């Protein structure tokens, strides 16, 4: 198995299906990457996450660097050993979280300083991800807040493109890392085509193992996001994986794949699960609603997950309303499993040339 | 398999080891019954509870009658089907909880009325346990608060003994129940020998499938409790199971078995697990303590549970301090498993006539 190898098995319009080979394993694409903030996919044992169908999971660098700390994790043997997941792990750069869930921050061309006191930069981010033993490393960037003027967006995109250069060199400076992990570049430019094209060209110029479409999923609404994806994805090299960061609602995923995205990550599955929202082919449902109190059917009539084979909506309804942890566990397992079944259906329909039809049938019933 | 059959395989001093056969399965004694308050053993899937080694679990009638309600559970098919546990389930009568975690109450010879508005009585308690599909039914009693005067204790014990008569008749009034479940009587009398003997005689007079020693584990301290058990257990018919309610610390269990107890239930395993306390052959340890931050060893060097085979103290230390649900799950699984391994060691040493020695070695290292 190679450090990184992406091969496309089939295509239908802009949609693609294939595999990414890495030392720790094979990732089937389009892929959904379950997220874990504090070295854990909330309420799920790694084996359970895997049984759900995930080939790779997302790691939270921001929280991990604060606790238990990057150096610490490295001393304990690395994230894989620490949380018990021997398959590929992708880690975000940490910039996004800083400008979001942080008290006060200090921006500068060198990087960022945040109290929530820490100084995160392209070089530091890359080193933290290395200490964690990350398989897919995200370049350190700046996520332009939405909305943004052409000037502010260009200015930001320009800094990200410079930070991407530093991420690239920093990554190549570590033999072990450059040799066993992969580096993904992040495209910026807000919702401006000319800027997205410039970001795309600069990134390609530097050269990365994969390209992420950043700056979206920041409150622009599906229409706007899809509009941006329409002209943005094509600008990325076609022979490399396309990763849409933070996008996860089922309908967003289907839409994004129709536009060329190969990878996804989203907190909804887990978060919604604990909030009481379960996903089904008939749309999301809030299990706490009184209508489910005596409903003996499983969360979803078709779901293959263990939860739907064993427990009823009524029981889960009870657990969640009772604040029981098991409730959180079952809802999360089903939700994650649902997302993976969505991905499997996506991959199969594309390999069979019936994806466009699948997308239609999906929406019709889902909505 | 019979409705109820208790046979003793071996004895060593007052300690006994054997089995209780019931339609839903075999219960190895001495036995530890994991507790679940709201139709769930907190943070554990039923299969996980079983993998831990439990032959039977405890059901919370008090919470269940309030939510989702006894009638409701019965309509959904019964507690077994509802929570996914097809093995024996024992349910307490509900009286203990009322006089404890309830706002205001109204006592009377008929039963009790509590707002937390409900009227629970011997007859109602028995019917609720029936609707839940309970395998081992506890008679409805009054748990004399500690400390108590001889008069107040006798007065209370006398009411319990009357309520036990009503529980007995109520239970025998339901063909289905009397035919498929078992009824356990509860001994009272506070810490008074003459009262414990009277309660014991009255209970035996009525006749039950098993006898519980109630009134203890109410803040009397181990010395006092053991003192009471010394003269109380022998008064119970020797050919029936002896159940010490609410007792669970490892040392209490070993001590109680040395005095003739066959069954146990306790919230500590699960509760302590979420609080950060893990049990080991070297005594409890609070995993949150800084000393465990980089400890790669498992919770216990000997524990056979899945948690100790897969994760480190350091990782669990992280999860709990991070408020992660997985932390609660792993700690609980290990704790429950530890208790079951304790019981297995108890049963094996007794079958082999080396229990007294085991008890010594256990304490020496545990403390
Ligand atoms: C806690 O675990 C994680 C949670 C979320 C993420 C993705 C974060 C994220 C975005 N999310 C929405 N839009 C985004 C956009 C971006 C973006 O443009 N750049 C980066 N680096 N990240 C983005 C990574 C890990
Ligand atoms: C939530 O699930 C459960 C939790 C605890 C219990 C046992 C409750 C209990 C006692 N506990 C300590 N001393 C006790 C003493 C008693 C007692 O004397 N009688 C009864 N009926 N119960 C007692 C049953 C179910
Ligand atoms: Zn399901
Ligand atoms: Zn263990």
């Amino acid at each position: 198995r190679p450090r990184f190898s992406f091969s496309i098995a089939a295509r239908e319009g802009k949609a693609r299906t294939g595999t990414i080979e890495m030392k720790r394993g094979v990732i089937r694409t389009p892929a959904f990457m379950p997220v874990g903030t504090a070295a854990t996919v909330k309420a799920l044992k790694p084996e359970t996450v895997r049984a759900t169908g995930a080939d790779i999971i997302l790691g939270n660098t921001y929280h991990l660097m604060l606790r238990p700390g990057a150096e610490r994790i490295a001393k304990l043997g690395g994230l894989h050993s620490f949380m018990g997941w021997d398959r590929p792990i992708l880690t975000d750069s940490g910039g996004y979280q800083v400008m979001s869930l942080s008290s006060l921050t200090k921006q500068s061309e060198e990087g960022v300083t945040f109290k929530s006191r820490h100084m995160l930069s392209p070089e530091r981010s890359i080193e933290i991800q290395h200490l964690l033993g990350s398989d897919i490393v995200m370049a350190f960037d700046e996520c332009t807040p939405y909305p943004a003027t052409p000037s502010r967006a260009a200015s930001s995109m320009e800094r990200s493109m410079r930070w991407a250069k530093r991420s690239r060199d920093a990554f190549d400076s570590r033999k072990e890392q450059a040799e066993n992990a992969a580096l993904f570049g992040i495209q910026q430019g807000s919702v401006f085509e000319n800027l997205r094209q410039q970001s795309a060209d600069a990134l390609a110029e530097i050269g990365f193992d994969g390209y992420a479409v950043g700056g979206l999923a920041v409150g622009e609404g599906q229409d706007e996001m899809f509009r941006v994806l329409d002209f943005s994805v094509p600008m990325l090299p076609d022979d490399k994986p396309h990763y849409l960061m933070g996008v996860g609602k089922p309908d967003d995923i289907v839409g994004a794949v129709e536009r060329g995205i190969d990878m996804f990550d989203c907190v909804l599955p887990t978060r919604s699960g604990r909030n009481g929202q379960a996903f089904t082919w008939d749309g999301p449902i809030n299990i706490r609603n009184a209508r489910f109190s005596e409903d003996l059917k499983p969360l979803d009539s078709e779901c293959h997950c263990a939860v739907c084979q064993k427990w009823s909506r009524a029981y889960i309804h009870h657990l969640i309303r009772a604040g029981e942890i098991l409730g959180a566990m079952l809802m999360t397992e089903h939700n994650i499993a649902f997302y993976q079944q969505l991905m499997q259906k996506i991959r199969d329909s594309i390999s069979e040339g019936r994806f466009s039809q699948f997308a239609q049938d999906f929406r019709a019933r889902y909505f």
